This record gives C-alpha cells, sequence and structure tokens, in this order.
C-alpha cells in the first residue's frame, strides 16, 4: 500500500504544516500537524476543556462506529517550545492521503496549554519519530507510521515541504519525480528516539564549505534551524546589524536587509537554503525588525534541523530495520 497527503502552511510564514487526517467512522478529517520529533497522535476532541477550544475541529469518538476506548490508558506530552496536552485514549481507524490504518492509538485531549488553543489552525499532532517516545501510558502506543510500517509497498514515507506553498508527505514510495540530482542517504541513531544524524558541515553564502559535524534531528514540528552558536554568529555576521536580542529572543536583523544563502552538508552532498527561506518577518506588527530563520540551538540540548533547513529539500524517512535519512534537492 502507499499514501500520499498535501501539506498546507498553516500562514504566510511556514509556521508550521497541517495536513488532512480522516478518523474514525464515518470520517472526521481533521488538519493535523506531522511532526517527526515527537511519536503521540493527539487530537482536539468532545472531551477537551471546553474554555481550551478556540476554531479547531474536534474528533467525537461517540460518533464514530469504530472508535473503541482504550481502558485505563492515559497520556501527557510536553514539547521543546513549552507547550504541552494530555488526555485520554482510543482506537480508531485513521487514513492518510488513501493509506488506512486500523487500531491506531488516538489520544483525545482533555487539556492543551495556551499555544494550542490560540491556533486555530491546528487540530493536533501525528508524531513520525520513534515509537519509543509514545507517551502512553501503562501500555506505550505505536506511531501511525510504524503501524502502517509492514503493509507499505517500501518502508519509508517521504517530507517534501514547500516555501511559502503547499507540499507532500508520502507513505511508501519514493517520487522520483520530486527532486532533482540524486538522493544522498546518511546514518540515523534511534537512541533519544529521534531522526538523529549528523550533518557534515555547513557554508554561509558563497563562502567556503566548512568541514564540521554537527549531530542534530530531522524535526518537521519544529519551525526554525537551531545550530550551535559558532555556526549561527558565522551565519549572521554576514548580514549588516544582525545581532542577538535576549529581549526578543533570538537573532533579529533589519527588515531591508538581503539574507545569505545557508548551505549544509549530507555526506559529501549540499543542501542550499536560500536566504529568503531564512526571514520570518518583522518581530512585531509594523516593526522593521525581522525574527532570523536560523536560531542558536544553545540551551535547546540538541541540534534541530526544523522546517527552514526541510523544505530546501527532498527528505525521505527511511523506516527498514536499520533506518537512515535520504536528501536531495528539489
Amino acid at each position: 500500500s502507499t499514501g500520499s497527503a498535501t501539506t498546507t502552511p498553516i500562514d504566510s510564514l511556514d509556521d508550521a504544516y497541517i495536513t488532512p487526517v480522516q478518523i474514525g467512522t464515518p470520517a472526521q478529517t481533521l488538519n493535523l500537524d506531522f511532526d517527526t520529533g515527537s511519536s503521540d497522535l493527539w487530537v482536539f476532541s468532545s472531551e477537551t476543556t471546553a474554555s481550551e477550544v478556540d476554531g479547531q475541529t474536534i474528533y467525537t469518538p461517540s460518533k464514530s462506529t469504530t472508535a473503541k476506548l482504550l481502558s485505563g490508558a492515559t497520556w501527557s506530552i510536553s514539547y521543546g517550545d513549552g507547550s504541552s496536552s494530555s488526555g485520554d485514549v482510543y482506537t480508531d481507524t485513521v487514513s492518510v492521503g488513501g493509506l488506512t490504518v486500523t487500531g491506531q492509538a488516538v489520544e483525545s485531549a482533555k487539556k492543551v496549554s495556551s499555544s494550542f488553543t490560540e491556533d486555530s489552525t491546528i487540530d493536533g499532532l501525528l508524531g513520525l519519530a520513534f515509537s519509543t517516545l509514545n507517551t502512553v501510558s501503562p501500555t506505550q502506543q505505536k506511531t501511525f507510521f510504524d503501524n502502517a510500517k509492514a503493509s507499505l509497498d517500501s518502508p519509508v514515507f517521504t517530507a517534501d515541504l514547500g516555501y511559502h506553498a503547499p507540499g507532500t508527505y508520502n507513505f511508501g514510495f519514493i517520487d522520483t519525480t520530486a527532486y532533482t540530482g540524486s538522493i544522498t542517504y546518511t546514518a540515523v541513531s534511534t537512541k533519544q528516539g529521534f531522526w538523529e544524524w549528523t550533518s557534515t558541515g555547513y557554508a554561509v553564502g558563497s563562502g567556503t564549505f566548512k568541514s564540521t559535524s554537527i549531530d542534530g534531528i530531522a524535526d518537521t514540528g519544529t519551525t526554525l534551524l537551531y545550530l550551535p552558536a559558532t555556526v549561527v554568529s558565522a551565519y549572521w555576521a554576514q548580514v549588516s546589524g544582525a545581532k542577538s536580542s535576549s529581549s526578543v529572543g533570538g537573532y533579529v536583523f533589519p527588515c531591508s536587509a538581503t539574507l545569505p544563502s545557508f548551505t549544509f552538508g549530507v555526506g559529501s552532498a549540499r543542501i542550499v537554503i536560500p536566504g529568503d527561506y531564512i526571514d520570518f518577518g518583522p518581530i512585531s506588527t509594523g516593526s522593521s525588525s525581522c525574527f532570523g530563520g536560523i536560531q542558536s540551538s544553545a540551551g535547546i540540548g540538541i541540534n534541530i534541523f526544523g522546517d527552514v533547513a526541510l523544505k530546501a529539500a527532498f527528505v525521505v524517512f527511511n523506516g527498514a530495520t536499520t533506518p537512515t535519512l535520504g536528501f536531495a534537492s528539489k
């Protein structure tokens, strides 16, 4: 089997991407944030505290003939940005882009933190990291990808995120028309539950490539590119007027600037992030100070290849017995 679904930016900055997901019978379509940095599929629901729901589409298990309460199971998650959610669990039929899993754990939110409430466009998350990170207790549950894997033509999914445009998540096949040149594959460590790999270095604009190992995670659920302070300082030093602002919470730059590209290494191959991808616009409405899309990972504890990086590539998440990651230009 295979599946293919379009993923759409939630706003003009590509802050996140939503992908329609069918849950239950008859189908209830919710727009979920596919997150390769976590492993819970959770949704706004009829059980979510009413004051914490503001415009989202909810899953109502009582209206699904295939929903079954997973008795005794609860979940609770906190994300790298400080947001959180928790609730109980149903199993139900879940389909993405034509690919159907029966008995998928659908985690129903009883509580969500303010950042989720305030984002009306995201109805939940669909985790695509390794199932070892799943928070369901007392019986850990598998991700949608893990459940689908054996039925897939090939045990892979791919992320093809757009810059200010829709893109695609495919399951079970590699669309050879979706990228240019070749796909370069690189080793993955699953020891932390993430799609963790080591970039071979970087360049800033037309500058020379610096060969240096950068361990980090491929995370579709993080907006920006978070790299070591040395790398990030080298980037922003090429932008006149750029500075790290403690008050704003990262590097800012004059909105009048033209940003240089940023290149990262994948083995001997190179992925170029155009300068425009690194512009996240005014810090506040009407400001002439703009927020940078490359930020320091210092104090996160891990480097994160988020959407800013991933959207510059066609990315293969290879879930073979020994997982690997593939990157191609596009």
